[PDB]
């Protein structure tokens, strides 16, 4: 479109390139989108409360726009979360009372969404996050706490990807999670998903979030994350990359751009990260960025509110920073 390759053709032959999007950004940096990605995820537009704000209410304007974009074009699209203890509406888990929804009305009711909000878009998204972060950070805990676990029970995993399942079962069904990285956390999703196949439940993937940072997690420590799901025989997708240039509880607040040491180290670190998926290319058959350019990422306002940030390889200005030119694939 200008001077640079197609960051997904590069890629043509080893695996997807794709970006969350939102329908606000289709109609101003749709072309770049479509030249760069030829897979979209919808950021936020496909979550249980924006498509299902109200019981016997669907809102699926937003998502169709983000589709039919994608389809026409023949773009990939991932369906990101159905079960997430997150963006999940208050009606879902309640009863006429107020009170806590009963087993069978979770079951009834995830059951109606996932028909509805899969079988939507049946045989169009090639991959769906069934559940998200369900595994605890906290070093003794396997499960984390949700509702879905209390209300639905210890088989809501087993439950969810076998409605996804049934209401497409051509889609490729993830379970997908953040500090997947860390040893400890790596191996509560590695066994995680062994046991949900051991079950016979229909999971086809795992997605590794990607939430980095210009200093971690270390090649060595992806490394053994890659192999380690790989070793599941299961497909793995880079689901919601990006690199922050700050740390996690970072103190630091007074920066309208990289810093020059921030700069050098992304650059260095997106070079590296993407070396080590194109050695890895026959187990990742997807790369998704959680953005599109810095111009936006929900980074600038997470963990710290109104703090900008700048974790991908385009700038504000949708122009190709230092570290897109040492991620351009072999194809
Ligand atoms: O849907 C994605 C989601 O999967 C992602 N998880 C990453 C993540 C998970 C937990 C987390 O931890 C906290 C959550 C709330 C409050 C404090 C910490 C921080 C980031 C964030 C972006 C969303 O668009």
């Amino acid at each position: 479109s200008t001077e640079i390759p197609s960051l997904s053709a590069s890629y043509a032959n080893s695996f997807k390139i794709g970006a969350a999007v939102h329908t606000r950004m289709l109609q101003t940096e749709g072309e770049f989108i479509a030249k760069h990605y030829n897979s979209v995820t919808a950021e936020n537009q496909m979550k249980f409360e924006e498509v299902h704000p109200r019981e016997h209410e669907y809102t699926f304007e937003a998502a169709d726009e983000i589709v039919d974009f994608a389809v026409a074009r023949g773009i990939g699209v991932r369906g990101h979360t159905l079960v997430w203890h997150n963006q999940t509406p208050a009606w879902m888990f309640e009863d006429a009372s107020g009170g806590t929804a009963s087993r069978e009305m979770m079951l009834s009711r995830l059951k109606q969404h996932i028909d509805t909000v899969v079988g939507r878009y049946k045989d169009q998204i090639y991959a769906w996050d069934v559940v998200n972060e369900a595994i605890e950070d906290k070093t003794d805990l396997i499960m984390r706490d949700t509702k879905w676990l209390r209300l639905l029970g210890e088989d809501y995993l087993v439950q969810a990807f076998n409605m996804a399942h049934e209401a497409d079962p051509n889609a490729l069904l993830f379970y997908n999670d953040y500090n997947e990285t860390d040893p400890v956390k790596r191996e509560k999703i590695y066994n995680l998903v062994r046991s949900l196949l051991d079950q016979g439940a229909p999971v086809h993937g795992i997605g590794m979030q990607g939430h980095w940072n210009i200093h971690g997690p270390s090649m060595d420590e992806i490394r053994q994350a890659i192999e380690r799901y790989a070793s599941l025989d299961v497909q793995l997708h880079v689901t919601e990359l990006d690199l922050s240039v700050f740390r996690h509880e970072d103190q630091r607040t007074d920066l309208t751009e990289p810093t020059a040491e921030m700069a050098e180290l992304q650059q260095k670190r997106y070079e590296d990260i993407f070396g080590l998926f194109r050695e890895y290319r026959s187990n990742i058959t997807s790369v998704t960025f959680w953005g599109v350019a810095d111009n936006y990422t929900w980074l600038d306002n997470f963990p710290v509110r109104g703090r900008k940030n700048w974790p991908f390889v385009f700038d504000t200005e949708l122009q190709p920073k230092d570290s897109f030119w040492r991620i351009i694939g072999q194809d």
